[PDB]
């Protein structure tokens, strides 16, 4: 019954003339590790999973399970796609090179059905032996996991283990948990991190994290420990950077984020992808002054 | 700032010939005082507030008074209209016949600006000098009170002390609670009590509440003392007939439900309410045997 | 299966001194009458049927069917209400006091299911033995007459013979249409004028036509006697001050319109509901300087 | 001024044998919407299953469809789409080193950019070729709606950029695109409001009904550039019932089903996510399909 929980990051991939720059990747990952972060999660929709090619997916994973060897952090490696026989083998790289586990986007674009969603992620499920994590963004896919194919998946396969949500929707994760205790719930919206973790939640996959990784994993363990009165504290000061960061579609108002703290040298994106408004910009720049954000 | 908060219910109102039957009004008052319930709403959205004659939304706030005169439970008077002079009326008379308070619900079907909602709920506060309490429904009225709208209006009314949330939002109460963490967030959907009394809420105004009272005021008394635990296991058991009694348009579930349980004579409704489908009958019949549903 | 369709017009009402303006509305029906107009509508949501008392619905009820005696021109008159007791209430007044035909919206906020609304319009055509026709507003009642329930109300009461659409949902119109072809598809979007009739509507009850009557009444009879280019080219001209007209809740905008071009004589609205934006208010100026305003 | 590919057009349904493409049947399959009366042919949409074929199938079946259309009036219309700017320009480089009359490229999915990365993302597309591209709006499957000044600008700032095929379900956004700008064209991509579409000033459809049913689809379109809107709308209407049941499911699970029922197809496969119906939806496909006569080979 194994599980990734706790404060994990959807890492950014910075770019460098057009390739991967593979130095500021592994220095923004000693950043989490050294910041109470318990996970890094590799290649997902923050970190432009979309514009990557298979070798650039399949290179940061392996940066990612490296630079996090010899500390206690997990390496959660994104693998979905919308194509079954892509996801498997993005499932198959990620066991086989030293990933702790495997986040799962739900199919996009082509929509499919729920019988098509448990066929999907119990072919994934039963490629590898280590622990897979669902992911739901109707917002981004165009479809759903229903609450019932979610439980149903994770009492049919033995390494589903829960379902990373971003969904703007309290009701399922009451719903959720009151059918299947058992699952591990994790937050994929940053403005609601504590309402989830307040709810029986067992972790956040942060975008905000990049920027805040200290106030994100200080969050998520106050809240483990049952501390929710400080947890709700940091939650509330967060709100207003956490909803700045989508004031352009995610990642792009959080890598301006980085390369206005210094943190990324080059504010570069791969199209469609492109740097936020200028009046954004600006909006960035003043949410980001009521904050202390950590260096190197 | 006079507040009115705690485990609300808001109150069926009981038919019988088509006429208001005023005796088992008053019997399902003393049922829900006799159960920890620390308010009464009467006349809502669950009242079917759109249904009454003017003087049988008067009868109905003036039983409410009269009922819980001597105890400790307050009347949270339902005042809402889509005119401004119409929920003015309501207003006034709700204090003058001895309503602790009134609910106000957002300008239905005209959908007014949110300069419009401000100046709105300016003239009706400042018709009486007793706390009023903002209703938000936008999937029933076709219009939402900004949350800088609410905002303002708690700041510079001196009698508007809060919100009756039933957006199914939880960022919005993220966003309210963090901004101005002085007002009263009530909850108005039953499956989601939890979740927003665990982010500071205060208070529910409860459809499940006519049914199972006692459930109902025992998790918002669990959550304002801070346990959060108890709170959110009644909840959890809850969730089935929270969702059940929204099969159909609220209040045809509930009223259901109450008919069944021998609470009210007749299973009538005032047109256009009707009794709910022949399927969804049984299925409230069924999620019923799984409480225990306290009687007079 | 008598019918009133073509070129209508959802009147304004103007105030003055917060009462009805009773000789400003009797010369603004003339002028639609002067302009080609086929029918006009009282007291519809463009006539702030909410704000209005119920003697004030009647009084302007009883001016349209008066200043239309001696003319051609047919009076629709407002009678819908969430409460069916409240519909057929204003349905037999329109009937007993020279009304060629009633508008009934569908019930707002306390949302009827579909069988709800079968029974609530059933009982409002029994009520009378004029014409009824239907109006379908989501976005502001929370409820829609499904296809279903528009077909079997058509088919199983005589005086039910169509249905006013404000869907914005050209899908649903070629279901009525293929399914009941002897139904009449009244437009209720001033930018899909064109689209619905060139689909086999049979007229408009339309918002613009309180500014410019003319080119609303020229588009209605291009396009009934399949003069489809024509109907296309004033429905193209007419995008701007169409979608304009709709910035901010209508009938602000309108009403706006109406004042600036010196057609009512006072920018008076009934809370909730208030004046625009002064942006809005700026816009729409400039939108009308690209049409020609006709006068008294 | 503009090169346009427009009229009856198909998006092309991508059979499947024991896994991978038969593309036998896949010759055969654009070979009888030749013989219908379909003025082109998009291969490897949305329909056609872009997303889960390599992108050496997706290469395979445009040409297979540009080799099947030699001879004829039948335009390709290849399918170019992607969420990534790059692998949007290798297909767009692609179609047109091999032979295609123009392109579909959808709007980007799942990293749902800005308006600003949308007109970049196509204009870098048009700048690749030289051949008529047709940009596709489907906000339900990408999450990203194409605005209609977004569409207006990129039709006036590059040459092959032509038009737009709308799958919104938004008959206000069609009058927005036209009125503002006439010379585009607008393209169908939702088979139900075909007719309203072409009612409105559109120049063509790229149909999912067209699969089953490409004479009836051609018909109608050609009844509606030629102005007889009542012959064109009555097509529209008896063909609404089939419009609506060939999406219970999602696109293409209910009219790869109707192609198989009507022995067009040998195999029902699909490939995961993609599945079988219910058999209860399988059941209502069947019956609407008895209402209308198909056409075979
Ligand atoms: N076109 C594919 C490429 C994914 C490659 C691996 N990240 C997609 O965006 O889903
Ligand atoms: N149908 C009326 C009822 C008003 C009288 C009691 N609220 C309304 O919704 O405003
Ligand atoms: N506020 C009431 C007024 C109805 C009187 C008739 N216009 C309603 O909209 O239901
Ligand atoms: N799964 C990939 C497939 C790309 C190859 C054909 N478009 C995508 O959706 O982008």
């Amino acid at each position: 019954k194994n599980i990734i929980i706790g404060a994990m990051t959807a890492l950014i991939t910075p770019f460098k003339n057009g390739k991967v720059d593979e130095q500021s990747y592994a220095r923004l990952i000693k950043r989490q590790i050294e910041n109470g972060i318990d996970a890094v999660v590799p290649v997902g929709t923050t970190g432009e999973s979309a514009t990557l090619t298979h070798e650039e997916h399949r290179t940061c994973i392996e940066i990612a399970v490296e630079t996090c060897k010899g500390t206690k952090v997990k390496v959660l490696a994104g693998a979905g796609s919308n194509a079954t026989h892509e996801a498997v083998g993005l499932a198959k790289f990620a066991k086989e090179h030293g990933a702790d586990g495997i986040l799962s986007v739900a199919p996009y674009y082509n929509k499919p059905t729920q019988q098509g969603l448990y066929e999907h992620y119990k072919a994934i499920a039963q490629s590898v032996d280590i622990p897979v994590l669902l992911y739901n963004v109707p917002g981004r896919t165009g479809c759903e996991i229903s609450t019932d194919t979610i439980i149903k998946l994770f009492r049919d396969c033995e390494n589903i283990y829960g379902v990373k949500e971003a969904s703007g929707n309290i009701d399922k994760c009451v719903d959720l948990l009151a059918h299947e205790p058992r699952m591990m719930l994790i937050s994929g919206e940053d403005a609601i991190n504590y309402p989830i973790l307040s709810n029986g939640g067992k972790g956040v996959i942060s975008v905000t994290s990049n920027l805040l990784p200290d106030m994100i994993s200080a969050l998520t363990h106050f809240a483990l420990d049952e501390n929710y009165k400080e947890a709700k504290k940091i939650n509330d000061e967060l709100y207003n950077i956490n909803k700045i960061l989508f004031c352009e579609s995610n990642p792009i108002p959080i890598k301006t984020a980085m390369y206005l703290a210094g943190l990324i040298e080059s504010l570069e994106f791969r199209l469609p992808l492109c740097s936020p408004s200028k009046e954004n910009f600006a909006k960035i720049e003043e949410v980001m002054k009521k904050y202390k954000i950590k260096g190197f």
